[PDB]
């Protein structure tokens, strides 16, 4: 007995005994439910099937990548619900769908073509797959067996009919087996030799979602398998309490021959759907498609694992050494102390806690500091700057503070005894307010506003280093002046000019 | 016979000293402080933790957690002492009701959770007492469950383990089925699954090793005791900030494998730079039910490299226009030279270095936008922005406009006039540029007045006719300002310059 | 009898060629350059590669990284050569000591590894020579240690492969244990496990297949070639710019579980894109080790959906306030039309499109920045930033005022006088806008004076008692300017427009 | 005092408060860089510098 | 400096190599360090007292 429970544990593929996991997201070009979902076995490929929302429904074939990214979509002007279709890969790397086209009323063999529109046209000078005996029959999609090569069309009173592809592309009619499927209606179905599967269920988080196994030699049922998954906040806690099922199909590994059923599931509200896939496996099957998600997900870490921006090491003391890149906090004491913040003189510019965001890095880890100080009473201040890293010497080279304009219906106050008396302090480019008291208190305020208050404006460089500082008083009469101040010494070059 | 007495441990063996740890995910919660215990709902995924509150008489904050840690609610339960341990017991309405010892009022509660809620001490007071009648005037203990066998564990300071029915604890039935002792290195999490109860001890230093010791509840002695190392940040015992200390333990078993797993909560880093990681001890295959869970909240679209250096264009994009896939990316100046379709002004690259393009998540109708950061260290970092819409049915794109977004730096952004064709009327892109005397003379638009001396210029915002106004400040000691639109896109000057002055 | 041979061969089998390819994790390198080997310190789990220098005589660099690829430090092997592999030995101190045959000293090293430090050709000539007594003069090989038998194992040019004792060579004992003849497609890997020695071959070319070939120290001769295929970006052969190519191997044996895996490194992208992914072949349940080394480093927390799509707003969101979450966000025009707290104008809803809505990631105390952006093709995008936090003991937000970051495009954000009632006051948020000579007509406190004619409006910050200046640059050739103070809140006029002409 | 073959002088390492210095101990490491088997009166400890 | 100097000794009699010798030398500041990282060999000779 020990041997029979280790090998079912390990060699068992019973439906109704595995755990539905999550797999990975999954894109397409409409913004609308999924339909359809199969695996290219030779590329990792996936392609998944859109209705394209139109007076007759065509559907869309979206191409997507092993991580569920969208690489490209083809348009079935007309081809009906897109319900199930079949992938066949030809000899020179070519894809092929087979597919009904209800709008011509055909079983097409189309080639795939990236983001391309096959309209009706086209589609009526196209090779007529469909088999003799189902002319003026045309209410079934097909959808393939990859195992043991089989075309299997499904009716829409419930008729599985099993063919031979090779039969069907040679123009031989000849159906091999025929089962009868028999509130909540199909979402998805998919053959695995004798072992045919039929996904049910509906988008409400009260309507179960459901395989039913029947076996293709029997012909009736072997069980109803009802399961619950765990969704965006837990088990039938989906977005927006939205869950539809949304199709399935049967992977078999080429390499280790086992096997896994995918089920594709769409979530989110309306306007708003997303698709999941969720799967159930053999035994150490799960990490086939792990690795494919791995490769396409985000695997350097730019904030906490909820949603907390990162926190410096507590070894950093100097923001030149903060140079790896990722989403930075920083509370107003650590902004108090750490080294090289920007300066306007002896005034820390941040006088908050800061947002640190450092850039994705460049191939030779270049980055740059976007500095946005944290307040909820002033206006948010952001600045960058850039540094690069001498492969040579491992020296760090810094470059000059840019401001970002920002602007809030209260004042950036400038308190005079925080800049040492001196206007000419101010050279980074903004615009502050200098209220009367404060003016008063300013060595180099001018004397004709001495006692007012006056919005001040500071410009960028010139050539030389000189910044042009803008005094506008804050009264019902014309009053502005400008002086020229050197950046980095706060020399000025000359008194105040008056433009009234 | 020995083969499968080994095939039969690897596969279905459940040794905890014989597991390897493994990190499972990050988790979150409300406070800016270390965790203190987790739990696991096991009808929803939902995981439950708690926090001190950090005031005077101690309380405690409950999180309510997603499967991949992220928060959901918390509930506060002022006054209520440590938090060191609790109970979950899901109702039949899918109502939460947590098994928790409130210090505050001496009484061990069966509390209803609520989501972002205060338990006052006037509510607590109110509330049923379920303290079993041996138990009264000895509040120095704190409950946990063992869910497979539904029994109500009470752990005391002394070191005393009480393994009561829950059942029997809601109905005032006081009954001890099980007491058991417990016993530089205190405890940190402890956990019973039937016979097995495991003690979690160690302290945050690198040099304290994390430690859980095995005992049988039917002997009552301790099994072995199992140090083990963890990997954190930087690998085996290197965490941030030199901060690893244990947060809690508890039992998991799956409802539909009924294999098992132990999970370990840690908190790492810095002071008031707390964050928390599980990790698990865990059956052949059972961590995948917990990865699955990771990745279902994870960030499954790459928009960096592995390592943190931006994406880079792929090699056939040679046109902007084509680069509508969402990312991070980084162009060198070589390739910002070459690329169609970039910011002009005229016949001036504006971006004439090395960029950052950044690529927004897209619309559901996948619309983006992109985002240049011109990428220098001498000069000015320019920041410019379009949006482009798909087309459903043509499958073709459409391409907006250029907005800048202001940007100044202590250094001029140099006009060479060359580059303009000698023309300040190409200047058409919103911001401030210098011109220097030297190259004022250059322009053949340059204002006479001012020929031969350097100007700030300014470029405004279009109006109704996609004109903008071109302002000349001279940069002398006497006032001399010009101003005169320019169609931004024919280039050609509406009016002579207008002098101000 | 079979059943069980079948079952232990797929539980505890490790031959090569039964197994799967699996991608492991990118990891990083100082260097903007290929790859070039891979070694596990099983120890730490660090990450060690090598990379060339690509300089005059080769020299190569020593990355160390962390368990999930990130760069912690880099050494410098001032032409040491290729570089083509190395053996780690970590001592008892926790440092590192890196075996490696330095070609500009023509001398096998073991060097001291030191963070971001350059080896230089002076110091390289000072250090301890570990050459073999019969090996010198033939200098044409580079060492690997196999970790499980402590072997250091000596790798030739002509293909000659010695397997000597470490610690022989560590005290200066010359014996040769095992030597083989390894024997279009060359060396690009090699790896020891005990009796078994694999070779990597391959060039980066989409149609050169990747092969280990399998080999067995006692024979001598080869057992089986295994060519595989990976997945790369787009899938099985569809690498990024066409690039795979081959860049080293290792063996690692889990130190707790004594089970194996066989390591393998790819480089992938186009010239200077270069980027690096492992892959691995294992033992049932061994990826998982690697897996977790993984999740630690990657992000765990949800910004995009799983396509590159931004995030929905819930559909139970009716209000700004309450979209508190960090992550990257889009609603539609239709959203953005109903959602409660947006930034106005008075009655004019500034973001009158749709708008991508980026949520920082949080303080430690929950608080955040929700940044706007319009998302139009036809005007300008507007970008407005607010902050909020969260009163941890009474569970309420406090929310900032809104920041506009300014921005500009050619063509002009028009003002329509009806959607602001007719009052030019109610433009209270800074940035530039025009009015058409139509608008102004219709505007009620219009200046008299350019009554009919378009002009520019400019908003500022506000002062110490909450007034904005506003000022009206008429669009006209002659100079026509006037400026009023505006309360922002309550829109009320301090005085009539002051000319400036 | 690292010095010569024919005993010129080099280069010099002060060891302050190092103590008198009476014998030291040499061993050379594989990169070739020199250790030196030292006694540091001042810090009461047998080192490897 | 990185390349050793050696001296293969022949026997004309046999025609076969009986050994190869690498060595190291002394220079200014010790073993292969020569003033300027330069050490050329040129050329031996055999000298027999008479």
């Amino acid at each position: 007995d020990l041997i029979k429970d280790i090998d079912r544990f390990v060699n068992g593929f019973e439906l109704n005994e595995l755990e539905p996991k999550f797999v990975m997201g999954f894109g397409g070009i409409r913004n609308a439910v999924n339909q359809s979902i199969n695996i290219d076995k030779e590329t990792n490929h996936m392609y998944s099937t859109q209705s394209d929302s139109q007076k007759p429904e065509g559907f869309w074939i979206n191409k997507l990548t092993p991580s569920g990214d969208l690489i490209s979509s083809m348009r079935i002007v007309q081809g009906g619900h897109g319900t199930t279709i079949g992938l066949e890969r030809q000899s020179n790397g070519e894809m092929k769908i087979w597919l009904h086209h209800d709008g011509v009323a055909k079983l097409l063999q189309v080639a795939y073509k990236d983001n391309y529109v096959l309209d009706l046209e086209e589609a009526k000078g196209l090779t007529d797959y469909t088999p003799q005996s189902l002319l003026n029959k045309h209410t079934f999609t097909p959808l393939i067996d990859e195992a043991n090569d089989k075309l299997i069309l499904r009716f829409g009173d419930g008729t599985i009919q099993v063919r031979s592809r090779a039969d069907v592309k040679n123009h031989i009619d000849n159906v091999e087996k025929e089962m009868t499927i028999d509130n909540r209606w199909m979402q998805g179905i998919a053959v695995d030799g004798d072992d045919l599967y039929w996904l049910s269920g509906n988008s409400s988080v009260n309507s179960h979602v459901q395989i039913g196994k029947y076996s293709l030699t029997t012909g009736q049922k072997i069980y109803d398998y009802p399961f619950k998954l765990s969704y965006q906040d837990g088990i039938n806690f989906p977005r927006d309490n939205f869950k539809e099922p949304e199709g399935i199909c049967i992977y078999t590994n080429p390499k280790t021959k086992r096997k896994s059923l995918l089920l594709a599931m769409t979530n989110g509200g309306g306007g708003k759907r997303f698709h999941n896939l969720y799967g159930f496996f053999q035994l150490g099957e799960y990490e086939h498609f792990e690795a494919l998600r791995a490769r396409g997900s985000q695997n350097y870490k730019l904030t906490k694992d909820d949603g907390r921006a990162l926190s410096i090491p507590d070894h950093i003391d100097d923001l030149n050494d903060l140079t790896q890149a990722g989403f930075y906090y920083i509370d107003g004491g650590t902004a108090e102390k750490l080294k090289n913040m920007p300066m306007n003189g002896s005034k820390r510019i941040i006088d908050a806690g800061c947002f640190i965001n450092v850039y994705p890095t460049t191939q030779t880890l270049g980055t740059v500091q976007e500095l946005t100080r944290f307040s909820t009473g002033r206006k948010m201040v952001k600045m960058v700057r850039g540094m690069t890293l001498d492969v040579f010497t491992l020296k760090w080279d810094y470059g000059l503070w840019t401001t970002i304009k920002t602007d809030a219906p209260y004042q950036e106050y400038l308190e005079a005894s925080q800049y040492n008396n001196w206007i000419a302090y101010v050279t980074t480019a903004g615009e502050y307010y200098i209220t009367g008291n404060q003016m008063e208190l300013f060595r180099d305020a001018p004397e004709e506003i001495k006692k007012v208050g006056a919005w001040l404006r500071v410009s960028s460089g010139n050539a030389v280093g000189e910044v042009r500082q803008t005094l506008e008083a804050n009264i019902s009469e014309y009053k502005e002046f400008f002086s020229n101040v050197n950046a980095e010494t706060k020399h000025r070059e000359y008194g105040w000019v008056a433009k009234h």
